[PDB]
């Protein structure tokens, strides 16, 4: 919401070797066809680890959302910036890793492309 959409568009680029944003139509919003990550075209206020066609969630991501996770953007950024330590703290269990591990670099990119996800992955 308080990020810019379309430095978020941008920023997408560095997510897009692993995720894609595809509507239910099937239409490409960004990305081409990366698998590894999860589509994530729907995943505003979703629960974690339940991307119907993701085969690839961590036990870790899988277990958050069955504690309770939803995507919104507090989480999301906390998430994307150090993801082994956010499923740490939400998990409880100090031995959570992730499929991914990487940190993000900017904690701006993060609320950009948040409200870039805001304006273009929101399942109506
Ligand atoms: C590949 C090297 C990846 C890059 C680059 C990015 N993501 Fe990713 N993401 C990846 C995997 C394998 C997973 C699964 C994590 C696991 O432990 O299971 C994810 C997951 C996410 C999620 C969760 C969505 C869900 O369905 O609940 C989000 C919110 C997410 N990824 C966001 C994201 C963003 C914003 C990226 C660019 C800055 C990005 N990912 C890059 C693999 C990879």
């Amino acid at each position: 919401q308080e990020g810019d959409p379309e430095a978020g568009a941008k920023a997408f680029n560095q997510c897009q070797t692993c995720h894609v944003i595809v509507d239910d139509s099937g239409t490409t919003i960004a990305g081409r066809n990366a698998k590894t990550g999860p589509n994530l075209y729907g995943v505003v206020g979703r629960t974690a680890g339940t991307q119907a066609d993701f085969k690839g969630y961590g036990e870790g991501m899988k277990e958050a959302g069955a504690k309770g996770l939803a995507w919104d953007e507090e989480h999301f950024v906390q998430y994307v910036q150090d993801p082994t330590k956010f499923l740490k703290e939400y998990t409880g269990d100090a031995k959570a890793k992730g499929k991914m591990t990487f940190k993000l670099k900017k904690e701006a990119d993060a609320h950009n492309i948040w409200a870039y996800l805001q304006q273009v992955a929101v399942r109506p």
